[PDB]
């Protein structure tokens, strides 16, 4: 791993190979999965024990067929608003106490109901696993038998998640909090899939369509039923090989429009989300930077948690990968022990390629008046050159991000102890702030780039010439006086 992992992908012919070798060697072996059904068996005869007549479904990366060295093990449980809250969350500590307690090997239980699907987490000492115990999630199960069926129905899609789940987890973009889950990432890939010219894979509705006799299913008032085989449905027609589609993948989230878009899988299509539109429909949907629908539960967005920074720095990542994909390196296979293909995009992310990759929120303000006045505050609150979404190029030749504390200081004694410099305000910032810059003091010392995109409105801050290596710097002290600077020019109207 890490190192085995990087010569047999540098070993095996074209960026496919290279795909569906990491899908070989992250997928779960026989053992691992005996194991996983072992320990399974052993909560289904506790859960028994205790409830007789009940079935444990293993759901999520287990059964999906995306599931990776080491992931979770998700156990479904089958078996007045705040009162049915109240005791559905007893219940959970009912199962939770049932595993604290009575099944052997068994640590690590904490009950958590405060999440949007309720869980009580649970590790297995013995097996080393770890996973999630849910008592009622019904729908998770169906859309792992649907990412399993997806798997059947192509065979470039389990090459496609996995390659891109790596890359993903690799730029940051996937995790929890505010990052992309595994789940909402697969999803965006099998949008994707579904989105081709010709359809790589085919819509949640025309599999809803096809369906079958005593194949009819309804969960929670939602319509899981789809074919429980690929063998009913016509293959793709889609020609694109691995590599193409990876590009293609690439580019395409890179170019879309993710805050005026719902991404529906069951449409296999973009419905527009401005104004209104699927959030009065469906009337449980959390709109956002990214929005992911699940091909069941309309009302649900996968993405949701996504946060304007985290979509930026998926954009953002995907563009740059893009313009790998379109290089020589990728294509190419190399001659003797140099990095090609897959491995440039598994590879960590760089500090200042990670922090660039990331944008920076600024303040709510019309597209015209903020870009002006960020030109504005870097021509004149900082010492950078600058010249011509919207994009500028600046060029620093000082250190001005840093020792800009002692100076004001210095200014502020001086101006305490007699006359200095200004204009009369009530709080004015931007020509103050530029005496503090000009205070601190031809081949530029850093350059950089500076970009804002539409909608939302942020600033992306790419390094181009860094001898010094002090671009992050730089970067954490945009981030800092960026805001409050477009923050007190805006208190100038
Ligand atoms: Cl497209």
């Amino acid at each position: 791993d890490s190192h085995q992992l990087a010569k047999a992908l540098a070993e095996a012919a074209d960026v496919g190979a290279q795909m569906i070798k990491l899908v070989g060697l992250r997928e779960l072996s026989e053992a691992e999965r005996q194991l996983r059904s072992l320990v399974v068996a052993l909560m289904q005869e506790v859960f028994t024990e205790f409830f007789p007549g009940c079935v444990v479904h293993p759901f999520g990366s287990s059964i999906n067929s995306f599931d990776v060295h080491g992931c979770d093990l998700d156990l479904f449980l089958d078996l007045t608003p705040k009162e049915e809250k109240a005791e559905g969350a007893a219940m959970l500590e009912l199962v939770g106490s049932i595993l604290r307690g009575c099944v052997p090997g068994v640590y690590r239980v904490q009950t958590v109901p405060s999440a949007r699907r309720p869980v009580v987490k649970f590790a297995h000492r013995p097996s080393g696993l770890h996973g999630d115990v849910s008592l009622s999630n019904r729908l998770a199960l169906h859309n792992s038998r649907f990412l399993s069926l997806a798997s059947e129905l192509d065979g470039r899609v389990r090459p496609l998640v996995y390659t891109l789940r790596a890359w993903a987890q690799g730029r940051g973009l996937s995790g929890s909090g505010p990052l992309l889950s595994n789940y909402a990432l697969t999803l965006l890939v099998i949008y994707f899939l579904q989105t081709r010219d010709p359809p790589v894979l085919p819509t949640v509705s025309q599999l809803t369509q096809k369906a079958g006799e005593g194949e009819q299913v309804e969960v929670d008032g939602w319509d899981c039923s789809f074919p429980r085989d690929a063998s009913r449905l016509e293959p793709s027609i889609n020609v694109e090989p691995l590599s193409s589609l990876l590009a293609q993948f690439f580019s395409a989230v890179s170019s879309w429009d993710l805050r005026g878009s719902l991404l529906s899988l069951r449409e296999g299509q973009a419905l527009p989300v401005a104004g209104g539109l699927p959030s009065n429909l469906w009337e449980g949907l959390r709109l956002g930077p990214l929005n992911l629908q699940d091909p069941f539960d309309l009302s649900h967005n996968v993405a949701a948690n996504v946060t304007s920074r985290v979509a930026g720095r998926l954009q953002n990542c995907c563009r740059a990968a893009a313009n790998y994909a379109r290089s020589l390196q990728y294509q190419r296979r190399s001659s003797r022990g140099r990095d090609w293909g897959l491995l440039p995009l598994l590879q960590p992310s760089s500090p200042s390629s990670l922090l660039s990759a990331t944008p920076i929120p600024l303040p709510l303000a019309p597209f015209t008046q903020l870009t002006a006045a960020l030109v504005q505050v870097f021509r004149e609150a900082l010492g950078c050159h600058i010249e011509q979404s919207a994009s500028w190029r600046c060029a620093l030749w000082h250190r001005v991000w840093q020792g800009r504390r002692r100076a004001r200081r210095r200014l502020q004694q001086q101006t305490k102890e007699g006359a200095g410099g200004g204009a009369g305000t009530r709080a004015g910032w931007l020509a103050t702030e530029a005496q503090v810059t000009q205070e601190l003091k031809t081949e530029p010392l850093l350059s950089f780039v500076a970009s804002v995109s539409p909608a939302d409105r942020m600033l992306t801050v790419t390094p181009l010439q860094d001898p010094q290596g002090l671009f992050p710097d730089l970067h954490h002290f945009l981030q800092v006086f960026l805001p409050q600077a477009i923050r007190h020019l805006k208190l100038e109207h």
